[PDB]
């Protein structure tokens, strides 16, 4: 059977938001030495009222209470050769996002618990006893908040492994839709909701609220109290030790959301969406391992139709395989200034 | 905290519809000698076509693949004194419904769906024996909807299973909630296509054959071979039951009304309909006349015993928790049937 099976963490102090046990889903591939560890996304909450609102409407993302005992791997987590041509035979790990902290929270005592960073550490620990100790490659992957979770945790995982005495494991990151800009909103608004709040201000508040840690290498590049900078890809990325492949829609829906763009087209708005994509292209200029198509979308790597997207006649699975080889083209950014200008874009 | 923990059946050849392992949730109460085994409901499917659409639309009821590792006991399964004042401390078991066969499938053999409801119950009971059940005084087999009818189909089989296994000191009892149906004429006829609106006699006739379903022997020996469908209907199977069985049944069950093709959208209500609903209450009350242990409010609703608000409904000043406690004593009124046959004549009906 191909289903990933749920394991809830044995260590008791590491929990979801509501105190219920955190966990991970696993499908072993007992001949393979490739490990794919996926971090789920789905926003965050940065004060009590917002978190209480998320609890009433999106409880899945704050609790393990109703997690199914198995899960079907999809996209990059699929065991179907046709859905996942290069990596279908890998050991597959799915880590549910139940900490609402962009996987940054690192204090083990608690109201709502915020333990994103410790959940990862603890998943890694358990996996060692389940084959991870024999790995050639551990690819920490993630979508949206999980994608930003990758940039926040990839070096911490590399260093956890080497401190645990497994330095041969090669640790890499794949960040999908977690590469945002701390930019000016289109039309300004106050920080009320999760949805509307300015990228900068959301993280500023969040980090204080979660006791969030940022990677040590990025942290020391900024003054104490300015740790928020490290939640933004173009700032944390240059500091990274592990190789990280960046997948980002040039017009990410979540980027637009926090930028306050709601969707008839205003002419002032056309010039902003144009500019945003150009700035993103700019930030990705020196990012050798990247796949940035000019579409209006959000997330891709565990979507089934992740195979159908192409940039410069190359698919995403191919780009990733070229990247794995490099350690066929690898730097795939669209020079194409408008949404839907790629014919590959999802429907 | 007080959550029931999942155990999948060790014998993996006893399965849900799709081949996945069946199982049960358990909360151990080691100081208690009472056991409550709950059978979940949620319809059935009686041919390949609607079993396929049920698989597309309601996969949870044909598979164990999406079950959580733990479950909170509610109502009669709750460990909260206030939610469940007499039984909070019992040993608690929830048996999810993944067989779509009203718990009647006894056939291991079966590319087809597998129907193993009666075998699932059998396996749950035998596993439980090694987890404390062997030292029990009371095993109450409870169920809601299809699980309610499943209680009627299975309670004596469980009693026979335990005596044969050398545990005669376990008193087996039944609690059937919303599993007491009439094999009646529909209000407006439909062709038997959709599960939920296929006339009840016809649905069961097809089901039994499709599931290779079994009915209790004592009821079976009372009808012609091939007419075993009769034994899915409470008033027909109840008289030959050996085990004592408490019957909880809304006078106007939404599932009964649905298989009768009655739809209470609102607006005015026609005279033909009014007449039909009146007769339904009457026939239902009549079938309960010689059931000493019953609780039948005049409400339009579905299921109750694992609902959090199961403590609120009253019949003649008596609550369901109390009614059950009284029944426990008997083995303090126990025969509680509303006499006004209109939905909501009773003021304590659920909203
Ligand atoms: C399941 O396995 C047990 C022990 O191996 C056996 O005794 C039991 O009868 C089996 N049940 C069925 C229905 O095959
Ligand atoms: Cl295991
Ligand atoms: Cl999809
Ligand atoms: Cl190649
Ligand atoms: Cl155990």
């Amino acid at each position: 059977n191909e289903d990933l099976r749920l394991h809830l963490l044995l260590n008791t102090s590491v929990t979801c938001n509501d105190g219920s046990p955190a966990g991970y889903y696993l499908k072993e591939s007992r001949g393979s030495r490739r490990w794919l560890l996926f971090l789920e996304g789905g926003w965050y909450c940065f004060n009590r009222e917002n978190c209480d609102s998320r609890y009433d409407t999106m409880r899945r993302l704050m609790s393990s209470r109703d997690w199914p005992r198995t899960r079907t791997g999809t996209g990059i987590l699929s065991s179907q050769p046709e859905e996942n041509p290069y990596w279908w035979n890998a050991n597959m790990v799915f880590i549910p996002y139940c900490s609402s902290d962009v996987w940054s929270g690192a204090s083990s005592k608690s109201e709502y618990a915020f333990m994103g960073a410790l959940i990862i550490q603890e998943v890694v620990r358990e996996l060692l006893g389940r084959g991870l100790s024999g790995a050639k490659v551990l690819l920490l992957a993630g979508s949206s908040a999980g994608g930003t979770g990758v940039l926040l945790n990839v070096d911490r995982v590399a260093e956890q492994l080497e401190k645990l005495g497994y330095p041969a494991i090669q640790v890499r990151g794949l960040a999908d839709s977690g590469w945002f800009l701390d930019n000016k909103q289109y039309r300004h608004t106050d920080c009320v909701d999760t949805i509307t709040c300015a990228p900068t201000e959301a993280i500023r508040r969040g980090i204080r609220y979660w006791n969030g840690v940022v990677p040590e290498r990025c942290r020391r590049q900024f003054q104490e109290g300015e740790e928020w900078n490290c939640f933004f890809g173009y700032k944390v990325y240059p500091t990274l030790r592990c190789p990280v492949f960046v997948v980002q829609w040039l017009f990410d829906e979540a980027q637009l959301t926090v930028d306050n763009v709601h969707l008839p087209v205003q002419e002032g708005l056309r010039l902003y969406i144009q500019n945003l994509g150009r700035e993103l292209r700019h930030t990705l200029k020196d990012v050798p391992a990247s796949f940035a198509p000019a579409c209006l979308s959000h997330e891709i790597i565990i979507r089934s139709h992740w195979t159908d997207v192409q940039v410069k006649g190359t698919s995403l699975p191919r780009a990733l395989h070229c990247w794995d080889r490099s350690l066929c083209p690898v730097h795939l950014v669209d020079s194409c200034p408008w949404p839907h200008c790629n014919p590959s874009c999802p429907t």
